[PDB]
């Protein structure tokens, strides 16, 4: 059974066992100067931004963006599972310009990205909404260990004992990294509030100037209501053994503030006290 195993340490970070097993392929990954890397802590808007980028690259052409599932159009680089998928292989075989997905902490990113000085789009999301999204994702996406109860999972999340390690260090170190490499550092909440503004930021970062009409096409097709029902974007093409949407759909709620529905008041107060200690020295600021 490739599913439901315990995580394995890779350079200090808990990762899926099969990523650890095939780490050589990941560490030696060959980037290209025109790769665009989408980098996120899990559940922070990866799919949303991936779809936006593929829409941009296809001039808003919805049919072209249905050429394959999002996880084939924008490969999850480090995800290697025996008999199931190999993100590195998928990317090696992909023509430029490539859009690459990762969740690796900064210190684990393949060094080729730095050597090629790639542009990177990092997406962050408020921690409370992330842990809620991640709890349900752990339940449905069977590569993860069992999450246990919400209480148990929340404690694991606070302790960084989850796939890809602690949220706190992930977002903080990627934020610091923006001084060394070209990183457009976006917030899920900003995309919720004014998606047009955020897509315009992406376009500027990519040095692309497009007609208003194309921008509006991209906006329309990247909305939650459209993506939720789009089988090329909503992960329903995944084998049921890998993702069981009857447990929880991938496109779950797509809002900011679902944390209020999940956290008890006591859990919230405890989480905030812990958060302040971990985050007060970083210049990073979030809305919940
Ligand atoms: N177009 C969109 N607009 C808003 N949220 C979206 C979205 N597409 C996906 N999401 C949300 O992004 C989260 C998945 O993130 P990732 O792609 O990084 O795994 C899920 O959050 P919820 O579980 O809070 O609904 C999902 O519903």
């Amino acid at each position: 059974d490739v599913f439901r195993r315990e995580l394995v340490d890779v350079e200090g970070i808990p990762l899926f066992w099969s990523i650890a097993e095939h780490w050589s392929q990941v560490e030696s990954f060959e980037a290209r100067p025109d790769d665009i890397l989408i980098s996120t802590y899990p559940k922070s808007g990866t799919t949303w931004v991936s779809e936006i980028l593929d829409l941009i690259y296809n001039n808003g052409d919805a049919e072209k963006c249905k050429r394959d599932a999002i996880y084939k159009r924008v490969p999850f680089m480090e995800l290697i599972i025996p008999g199931i998928t190999n993100g590195v292989e998928m990317l090696n075989n992909m023509p430029s310009p490539r859009i690459v997905k990762t969740h690796l902490p900064v210190q684990l990113l393949p060094s080729s990205f730095w050597k090629n000085d790639c542009k990177i789009i990092y997406v962050a999301r408020n921690a409370k909404d992330v842990v809620v999204s991640y709890y349900y994702f752990y339940q449905m996406a069977k590569i993860h260990p069992e999450p246990g109860t919400w209480e148990e999972f929340l404690e694991k999340f606070m302790a960084g004992q989850v796939s890809f390690g602690p949220w706190y260090d992930h977002v903080k170190s990627w934020w610091e990294k923006r001084k060394e490499y070209r990183i457009l550092y976006l917030f899920y909440e900003d995309m919720k509030e004014n998606p047009k503004c955020e897509i315009q930021k992406i376009l500027k970062f990519l040095e692309k100037d497009i007609p208003e009409e194309i921008l509006n096409k991209i906006l329309y097709h990247s909305s939650f209501s459209v993506m939720k029902e789009n089988p090329s974007a909503n992960y329903t093409t995944m084998m049921k053994e890998e993702m069981d949407h009857s447990v929880s759909p991938f496109m779950r709620k797509g809002i900011s503030g679902d944390w209020k529905n999940q956290f008890t008041v006591a859990q919230y107060e405890k989480f905030e006290e812990d958060y302040v200690k971990k985050m007060e020295d970083s210049t990073l600021k979030f809305r919940s």
